[PDB]
């Protein structure tokens, strides 16, 4: 139903819209590392997520180090499972080349580039896609100017060359927190948005501030990764300050992606140790987090 109405997603006047110009906003779940806790990933725990929870959106974290893709990238596969899972649900999906440690996207490049003409070879003619081609640059030798939008400079007209207007989502400095760079430096691309990421044990009203400094240049901003937790994962729920940050998006309309989808013993994490990996989860089985950010999208 969502994919089939909606359709076609663009960006109009730094708005994420659907194929009719209607304002649009995504809410779902990512995936923790798929190479970690890829058995969370497959259709029937998304459609769990869809049916219970409401999700319009899943995130695939294809981790590119620590393990991930360059590593054995037969993780690439599963990739490939949530995707046409997603299609087969009627929701969008983003494949997320999920840097980290490996903190300058250049690092990479050569086979990000290959992984994108890839899926885009795959998948370019569905609506359902979106491609999040570094998500979280960091460190301070790495910055807008110089390592971050050249890289994109030259990953965007791979995947063009295969899909030319589904939306692409690109990382910011300082673990995707520097859109205010971003902004004041476009892409020419139409159909881009510059990724915005959060964390709720940090206090957050600066961020919000240049969040909308961001959208008052005309940049769209997708918040393709958030935690209830402190920045590490870990460290408590701060359900204040996410309630502040869930009420700030629906405001401004932003798109969005609850890290994350696991049962591991951290803040962030969704599920209970116990929960099956092929969803139907008790209220015992979600984490206090998991059960706020499933509330949070049945609401929507």
């Amino acid at each position: 139903s969502v994919v089939e109405e909606h359709g076609q997603l663009s960006i109009s006047n730094g708005e994420l819209v659907n194929e009719r110009g209607e304002q649009v906003q995504l809410k779902g779940m990512s995936s923790h590392g798929l190479q970690w806790y890829g058995q969370f990933v497959n259709y029937e725990s998304m459609k769990w997520l869809r049916d219970d929870w409401g999700i319009n959106v899943f995130r695939a974290a294809m981790y590119t180090s620590s393990g991930g893709y360059i590593d054995d990238p037969s993780v690439k596969e599963k990739v490939k499972e949530a995707v046409e899972a997603a299609i087969d649900l009627d929701i969008y999906v983003i494949i997320d080349w999920h840097i980290l440690s490996d903190n300058d996207p250049n690092i990479y490049k050569e086979e990000a580039k290959d992984f994108f003409d890839e899926m885009s070879e795959l998948y370019g003619d569905y609506p359902n896609v979106i491609y999040e081609i570094a998500n979280e640059p960091n460190g301070s030798d790495v910055t807008w100017g110089n390592q971050i939008k050249p890289y994109a400079e030259e990953v965007i007209p791979i995947i063009r060359n295969n899909d030319p207007n589904n939306i692409i989502i690109v990382g910011t400095g300082t673990w995707s927190q520097d859109v205010h760079h971003a902004a004041d430096n476009q892409l020419a691309d139409p159909n881009v948005m510059y990724a915005f990421h959060f964390y709720a044990g940090t206090h957050g009203q600066n961020l919000r501030d240049q969040v909308d400094y961001a959208l008052d240049q005309g940049a769209a901003i997708f918040v393709s990764e958030w935690g209830t937790s402190a920045a590490t994962g870990d460290g408590g729920v701060f359900l204040d300050e996410a309630q502040v940050w869930i009420d700030f998006m629906d405001e401004r309309n932003l798109s969005w992606a609850n890290w994350s989808l696991t049962h591991k013993d951290e803040s962030s994490a969704a599920l209970m140790p116990g929960a099956n990996p092929t969803g139907g989860w008790t209220e015992a089985e979600l984490s206090p987090s998991g059960t706020f950010v499933r509330e949070k999208i049945r609401e929507s």
